[PDB]
């Protein structure tokens, strides 16, 4: 039988069977779509499914997928938070049909597609005759990667984009910086890159960066980059002098550095100039800002800066100072028109945010209420705080991962409205290469559903059935995702 | 500089500076050894570690690495748990030597010579004149893999007796079957395998285990079989029929099955041919006979087996009727000459146990006391116990297992003499081939060095520096083993 992962929002199973050959089963556009031979992004996923697929007999072969998109394709453009992801499903023989509004629901609903078919004993493709109409409940859907505690080869971020499009996730969540190192290669700014980095084969170029980013693109997927400040900043210091606050102990200086220091003007025109650079390289709508976890004992330590702070009224809250900053940094991102996202101690610590401002909410304390306070506000949210996939544990906390009803907080169905989705987060510290992959396959596929599913979609008797094979399906396609428990594949 | 992994016991390092030049530095024998061009083990391990290596300049060359066997080889022959694996290392110009009492001790010997080299910049393969004299603490060095739970090819039972040798581990304790499934292809039972096993392409052949065996061998490294009955013997009913107690609620026969059942004639005539089996196909003087987890439940439900209890005077203690059984089995392996091994519950439910029967502490609850009342009453003691390596758990986890002391329990010198050493366990529920390299090192690594070191060898912040950089040679060599923490190899 076939296993649906994540289960779409209505499927209508025939026990009618029909048969795919091999030798001439093909996937190709109707003659009615928008989309012509034209679309590059159509026929490479044409390509890569019919590899995934395979590499009473009369009036049951299926002979083709027909994909028809219905609207103006996007074939050409980038995916966005209000992209399409709606399709419908038809198999049906002697010709199965595809149809999408856009580009975005056809690689969606190829993946349903492939998902449907599966071999008896003989090797037989088989796929019932069956109709799907899917469309996500949440169109944030992300995966968080960490490239600075460790550095990912761009391999192993192709890897998991590919992972990603086989779960129906959206989003790539790039925390490409932070305290360890800097591998991005600014253009504007190269040193950061030449005195941050790990090494100079631990970097990412700019044709790194625009394989990454169309490799996404191609497979529906949006590159969200986090440049994070002002703290996870360490690695900055090192190719841009007088960035960062630098640590007193009274009144004799410490080699040491803290975050980034609000005070200066060269703070901010350095972050205007890489700024623009990001706008420019990065196409998406939004860059995630960070804005997490800032200490503020070096701040407090400097005087220079405790003169600003008498010199602005901030006494001894460091709240303020810590706003003052981020305040200033989303006025530069609205300049060059793109929206920003922020981690919530953004909005815990009272800044003022110009609203279009998305806040992810990541502390596991009493966060329902979180979702509560931010959408009172008026602000989108975005929640990764029960899913950090960093956080492993002994059996299946796949499940409890899975058993997250995000919406369960308090609100309007208008607050409610302002939840835009989720992201699975996998903090680097103790992640790289070699663990990657199957720390986060099948644990994120359980968050993939729970984002893209029907809310009522919840049995474990069947999460636990369709994910076994999803996942053994996975590791066919050369995705090493981990096993639930005890069984095999094949 | 070099990183060691484990720290040999003496280790005398000199300032002076020796190069390998790629070109021309060889491994060869000694004219004076006593094995020859004839050595298969010795030759591979030459031209293993040569790869490992590499793929004021006067009197700095070492050209060669001479090694030479003392007394009679072992060459030919299985390690067996007093194999003498000492060695020493003189590092010097022009000519290197390894000098070993036998084979085994040269083995670990070009380990740790292949651990003294480094590059520096321009990558100039660099080693400093040292002398190290080395031998292990415990002798009894293990990893459990378990194959039932899920079925690991054989190329990932090599690549981890691989990384088995850069550990100094010796012991391959192969729990091959188990509840799940029963991979092992049995001669004189080929239906336990064909009926048991999860499918005909997850099963170990004649061939198979011929192969993991003289892989092992060639590295020093012991096979133990685990043939745990009478639980965990789900696998094994599929195909001998009669040979598991049928299950009933009250007089009601259920469909189910529980343990072995040890009141008929038909089961010890069987286990009497399998075992004879074992001893022929296993080289290794110990057989492991696991006893581990009885369920009583279904023994206990079973009326012909409640006629088996009234008849022997065993009232309502199912602890007798196991010791009753695995007292049986013990014999068995005497009678054909072997040794045995068995979990500590055998121990504690007040089994009889021949002299010379090696028990093996896994139970986390004071088990310095179980060590206490094991070696009290006489028996060699094997301790798994802090080391279930199954048991994940969010970060450096590695520190814990490294922090043990084994021999903090009450006891004499001589009841101390017993403890022969321990096992990392990688139970297989949640791990198969695609996250059993990563979960194990360099976790199983910290347990290699407390099991191989002196007990004195304990700072962490060493430990850090040597395992952070053995972790990253292990990846050279093409074994996956996960991160520390935050950093980068090259
Ligand atoms: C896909 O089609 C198959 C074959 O028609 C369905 O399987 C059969 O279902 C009937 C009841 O509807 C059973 O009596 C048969 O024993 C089933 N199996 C086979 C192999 O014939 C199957 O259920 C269909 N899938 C779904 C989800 O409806
Ligand atoms: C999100 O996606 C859509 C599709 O790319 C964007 O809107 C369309 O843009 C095309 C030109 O590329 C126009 O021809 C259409 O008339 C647009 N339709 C609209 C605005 O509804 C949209 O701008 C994207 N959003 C962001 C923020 O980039
Ligand atoms: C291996 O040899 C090198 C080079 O002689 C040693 O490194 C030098 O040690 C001296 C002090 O003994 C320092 O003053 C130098 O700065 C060191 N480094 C270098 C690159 O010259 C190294 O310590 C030796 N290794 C050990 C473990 O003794
Ligand atoms: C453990 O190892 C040694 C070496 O194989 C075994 O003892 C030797 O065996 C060879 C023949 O293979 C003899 O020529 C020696 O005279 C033996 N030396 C002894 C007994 O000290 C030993 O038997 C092995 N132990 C087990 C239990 O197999």
């Amino acid at each position: 039988g076939p296993a649906l992962w994540p289960l779409p929002l209505s499927v209508k199973m025939t026990p009618n069977l029909l048969h795919l050959a091999p030798e001439n089963f093909y996937i190709s556009h109707s003659p009615n779509s928008t989309a012509g031979p034209s679309c590059t992004l159509l026929e490479e996923a044409f390509r890569r499914y019919h590899g995934y697929i395979f590499g009473f007999q009369a009036k049951t072969q299926v002979q083709q997928l027909l994909v028809s998109i219905t609207l103006q394709s996007e074939c050409d453009a980038f995916p966005n938070i209000s992209s399409d992801e709606s399709y419908t499903l038809l198999v049906k023989e002697p010709v199965a049909v595809l149809k999408a509004n856009r580009v975005w629901g056809a690689l969606r609903g190829l993946e349903t597609f492939s998902q449907l078919v599966y071999q008896d004993s003989y090797g037989t493709f088989t796929i019932n005759e069956s109709t799907i109409i899917d469309s996500p409940r949440f169109s944030h859907r992300g995966i968080l990667i960490d490239t600075s505690r460790h550095y990912l080869p761009v391999k192993i971020i192709l890897k998991t984009l590919d992972a990603m499009a086989f779960n129906k996730f959206n989003v790539l969540h790039w925390h490409i910086v932070d305290d360890q190192s800097f591998p991005y290669q600014s253009i504007t700014f190269p040193e950061l890159s030449n005195k941050g980095s790990y090494s100079l084969s631990h970097v990412y170029t700019p044709n790194d960066v625009r394989m990454v980013i169309e490799y996404a693109r191609l497979r529906g997927i949006r590159v969200l980059p986090e440049f994070d400040t002002p703290g996870h900043t360490l690695s900055w210091g090192k190719g841009q002098k007088d960035l960062l606050t630098p640590c007193y102990s009274g009144s004799e200086p410490l080699d040491s550095f803290g975050p980034i220091n609000p005070t200066l003007n060269t703070t901010y025109s350095f972050l205007t100039t890489f700024f623009k650079e990001i706008s420019e390289v990065f196409p998406d709508q939004f860059i995630h800002l960070g804005g997490d976890e800032v200490e503020f004992k070096c701040w407090e330590s400097n005087p220079k800066i405790q003169d600003f702070m008498r010199q602005k009224g901030f006494g001894t809250d460091f709240k303020k100072l810590e706003s003052f900053y981020i305040q200033k940094v989303l006025d530069i991102i609205a300049t060059i028109n793109k929206g920003s996202i922020v981690w919530q101690e953004v909005f815990d610590d009272k800044a003022k945010l110009a609203p279009g401002t998305i806040v992810e909410v990541w502390k596991d304390s009493a966060y329902p209420e979180e979702l509560s306070r931010v959408t009172a506000s008026g602000f989108p949210v975005i929640l990764s705080a029960p899913w950090y996939l960093n956080r492993i544990s002994y059996g299946q906390d796949w499940r409890k991962y899975y058993k997250v009803e995000p919406l369960d907080f308090g609100g309007t169905q208008k607050q409610k409205q302002l939840f835009i989705g989720g992201e699975a987060c996998l903090w680097g510290e103790y992640v790289d290469a070699t663990n990657l992959t199957p720390r986060l396959w099948p644990r994120a596929s359980a968050v993939g559903e729970r984002l893209w599913s029907s809310k009522d979609v919840r049995d474990m008797d069947d999460a636990y059935d369709r994910l076994t094979r999803h996942r053994c399906r996975m590791v066919e396609r050369g995705i090493a995702a981990q096993p639930l428990y005890a069984g095999y594949c094949n």
